[PDB]
RNA sequence: GUCCGCAUGCCGUAUCGGGCCUUGGGUUCUAACCUGUUCUGUAGGCUUAUGCAGCGGAC
RNA sequence: AGUGAUAAACCGGACAGUAUCAUGGACCGGUUUUCCCGGUAAUCCGUAUUUACAAGAUUGGUUUCACU
DNA sequence: TACCACCAAGCCGCCTACAGATGAGCT
DNA sequence: AGCTCATCTGTAGGCCCGATGGTGGTA
DNA sequence: GGCCATAAGTCAATCTTGTATTATCCCTC
DNA sequence: GAGGGATAATACAAGATACTGTTATGGCC
């Protein structure tokens, strides 16, 4: 088993690989399709049939050709870029250029032997695509609605004409997102569930299935909870932040309009739980039992609370 | 002559009267045309008919008020909110460091005797709202085109639609504010000399006009320069301390921002801002340096020029 | 008829601007030399100036002779705190730091905020400060070395060794020429021996407070010594002398923990549910006042009053 | 065959944590002390570890008896510097209970780096450091007093001025000290002799450069005695787009770093190969400051090339 | 009711330190070239939230 | 200490933002310093958007409960 | 009358000015 | 043998620990 | 079956990669 | 003579004040 360490620029890669024995062999690598194919020719050329890839999440300059060698049947490993700049540090390394992050990365692999990566569904690409468009579109709208307080009455034709484009573009994606879970009998179902938790609407259902999938991809509920940025360490914040701000309206509607919801927050506030504290922990809660009930494949039953 | 200050806030006026003497007379208010109105009452009420009144800048709630006190016919000064923080720390080594009341407005009046207010006129208010608008759907532009650099393919409808509609926008209010310059003969003729500086375009005198305005507000060149926050912050004492000139950026950011393209395409593709360029660069200057260099130049003439009333010379130069 | 005049200070120079009434600024620079001071008197004794009020900012040492001679002169002087004259000139909206702006900026914090004057130290007061810090600065000295012998290597431990017993010879021999100092004088005998009278301060404490407080009573009431000292909540301002704070931790601790008063006031914040160094910071302000006020007071300490 | 330990060390106490090589743990504590040294080892042969790879932090003078005990022992010891512990924890995952490195940790870093086998410092090595750092304490106070003296009020002169004598006496007779013990040995008398005769090196900068240094050649190459001064520009670079600034990178021995700057100064202004030195990179667009920090490297990388050699400094070569 | 006097209550997380560890990247390849801003120090200044409560005195 | 179970309990302060304010040090002529008066589209002192913007990545700690 | 162990727990200042080191060539 | 002078904007990371003074109690 | 008001409000995730602005010159229909 | 593309610059640090919106539910018409 070889170790290979790719390190990813718009325009060029940096391979490294990790023989047995232990020496190294290094090529750089044009990011096409063309320098892609050149790269597996590579590989195959010094009889490498048998590796495990290791590249860090940039951007998104590193999809194609961990699609390519994913495909060609490597074991292909997309680590989180901060695990990556620790390790150089527990290394001692002293700089940082393309060729030692390459190798860094072979180490990297060799050492941790991280889990394997598994490019995701096309529906479930499609969906998370639309979701971060609509959280982009709501920032814009939200832009422009602030501006309305204190514009100027010339300004105010041209802030108005926006924020009706922007109502227009905001309702065809929700309709855009509807076809797409309707169409799947999967995410019809799946999301139907989600909606079924008091505290969980249209829009909040769209945004927990674009992360957790189709596939229980997580073992335990806690470890989608973790994944979102919202367990204690203060809460971590090491997660999607697109996941993590989407809750947080929920969990006021939740603990305030919600039968179970309001049990949670008077247990909590007895204790001496703040205001942002109790929507902190029930932010947490939203994403577990989120988690749950689809594992259960049964609606939300308020007994269990 | 009273020293008054007055503390605001969205809702509600906080009014500080100094007397002469030395006694105070405080009262509140509403923040609206109603409680405004019961203000000039209150104040010839006790017979103050002439009052130094300082307020600071915070935003477009305080700006009814201002006008209002100046119909009256007070004297207004309209204060960097920056100022009235640095007065307290000067007023005592251990004061509150997050509230200026209007007591410490009436103090700073007197002490300090502030340049008087004056409301702009109407058609620069509206030059300037119009560009300031520009401007963000210039960043709003930005963004989305930001965007379509790695953009999923679902994705890309969508924000090539936006960026159709934001192009159209902005090329209405170019020429909404093409309109406005062209219908006021002063505003035309001040737009054309601007246009005359090799680097000045379309956008960068619109935004020159909307801050040097119709009137000769500056003094000198110098001073308008200053007010964009472009000339350099020397750092001196004695033999020890030797601090790094830098810009100071103390001044309005919306004029340093519109000038950093425009010093580029001076430096690079004029004569005269070549010579600038290369004098600076001989000297030792490193490449963002002269750039910066470039930037109060430029502002500095801009202000020059429409002082002579006659197109760029470049002979001056 | 009064000029306003600013002086920056350096090692070698002046930079004075004298700001008369009609409004005019005159300037020039001289040497900071004993030479150099009687210029500057002669030199507004030349442009007839002899109401004057003098406007300097505390630069190190460097500024005490030329504050002095124009105080013998007859001019009216203020030493200010230069992190007022910063945050003024910062006020004033000035975008430059030179010798010369400085200067300018002076005399009009001087016309704006008619500071209040400065009063040159009694020659007794100014030598008692000047030991109790030297005491300070080798008792730090001592305890670096005393760190040391922690985790001293065998062939450092001669040489420390010698140190520490040099410096305890000498840490003897101030505090002796401290006692000196306080036994000739009858005023600050008397008041020495009024200070070591509250339970919690010592030999040691009472000279520091000595040194600050000094002879005449320039404090009105005892809050504003205790925000001389930076002990004053604002949590701590920490805006006074760091000297003076230092001293009243030790003496807290010994008067909350072995003194009848101080555990009476340990115990009643102990109530109230205070932590134990919010209570040694409360009563480092607490043995602050007290020690002001016993002071003026004149008679030794009652606990009485506790 | 091989087992993976890691000791956590406080003054008082020894935590230590056997990782075995089926993946079982074994966890006993002890007491800092020659009775708790013994009964580590003891406890070890107890359970048939013959062949281990301790893995210890360097905290500072409280850990070094048992390193010492281990290596006698015969085990491998490795002391690493604390701040790859820290890293190492941290790239293990993303939301650690704590930031603290604990005795299992360090034995997880054993197995997956293998550190660089740790060596007990001869006794005079240890003897001249001891002198050297002593001397710099010394040379900081004495530099104390002296600022004191400039505007010292004329009540505190007396005592001031008694302890600057006190503090050149005792500076005086260290150096000496110094200079007896490298005598003393034939090796280390040699290897002080070659180091001043780089033009730049003195008395004082030799006795540095032998502390860290040492009898033999621990360095494979000159280039990593300037890595282990801290000398060497930090380059960070990335793509296109991302390109900082190359800085000093300061990840080394500050007490070299120190010792380097006045000789650097001494060797661009007044020696032949220093100026050439100067001149050339003063030819480009660099700095004073800049300059002095590129002559440091080449004074330690020179400095061990030299002992490395055997032969005194050969000007020809530069 | 008002004005003063307080060694009063409420508010208060001091200050100085010490020791130890550190095996670059690129190149024309290791005492060469490109890439390099040391390590620390010193002195001085600091006048209430009397804000609110108590308590005492005067009118 | 390991493994399994967990929609329970303890630990939990989310994101995005919006508007607005800013009159150099000095230099060149008179006076013969500055100030003041007259002049400054020149010279020396300058790393823009006082947070420029965009995208991607993120599989808890512990306590109960079983088994070893 | 002189000597000794103990209290608290490690969590945060703002400014105006200053200075030293070592080694090689010159007196 | 003693003296002078060469450099000026500021910016590495971590882990282990100690002393101060004054008073009541003890010898 | 469709529309509006309300709940919280002091302060602090880590990284790996990218690109825009305006005005004048220059080349192309 | 109008329309469109290419181009210049790169280590980062260092002022204040006043404010607002999100979503999903149980209430109302
Ligand atoms: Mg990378
Ligand atoms: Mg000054």
């Amino acid at each position: 088993l070889h170790y290979i360490g790719i390190d990813t620029a718009k325009e060029k890669l940096d391979v490294d690989v990790l023989r047995p024995d232990g020496r190294h062999r290094t090529k750089k690598f044009a990011n096409t399709t063309k320098g892609h194919d050149e790269l597996v020719s590579w590989l195959k050329g010094h009889k490498i049939d048998h590796a495990h890839i290791c590249i860090e999440a940039t951007g998104t300059y590193m999809e194609p050709v961990a699609e390519c060698l994913y495909d060609a049947g490597y074991i292909v490993s997309v680590i989180n870029p901060a695990l990556g700049k620790a390790f150089a540090q527990s290394e001692g390394l002293r700089n940082k250029t393309d060729t030692v992050d390459a190798r860094m990365l072979a180490e990297f692999c060799r050492q941790k032997r991280p889990a394997a990566w598994e490019a995701p569904h096309p529906l479930e690409r499609a969906l998370r695509a639309l979701v971060v468009r609509h959280q982009a579109l709501t920032d814009m709208h939200t832009q422009e609605l602030n501006r309305t307080e204190t514009a100027r009455e010339v300004q105010r034709p041209s802030i108005d004409a926006h924020l009706l484009w922007l109502e227009a573009e905001l309702k065809r994606l929700e309709k855009q997102i509807k076809d797409l879970t309707d169409d799947d009998p999967d995410m019809k179902h799946r999301r139907k569930l989600l909606e079924s938790i008091p505290g969980i609407g249209e829009k909040t259902s769209a945004v927990l299935l674009a992360y957790i999938g189709l596939k229980d991809r997580f073992a335990h509920a806690r470890q989608f909870a973790a994944f979102a940025g919202l367990t204690p360490r203060r809460m971590s914040k090491a997660g999607h932040v697109s996941l993590r701000r989407a809750l947080y309206m929920p969990a006021m509607v939740a603990t305030s309009k919600t039968e179970w919801g309001r049990a949670f927050r008077d247990r909590l506030a007895a204790n001496g739980k703040k205001g942002k504290v109790i929507l902190g922990a029930m932010m947490r809660k939203l994403a577990q039992v989120a988690y749950g009930v689809l594992k259960s494949g049964v609606p939300f039953d308020a007994s269990r609370h």
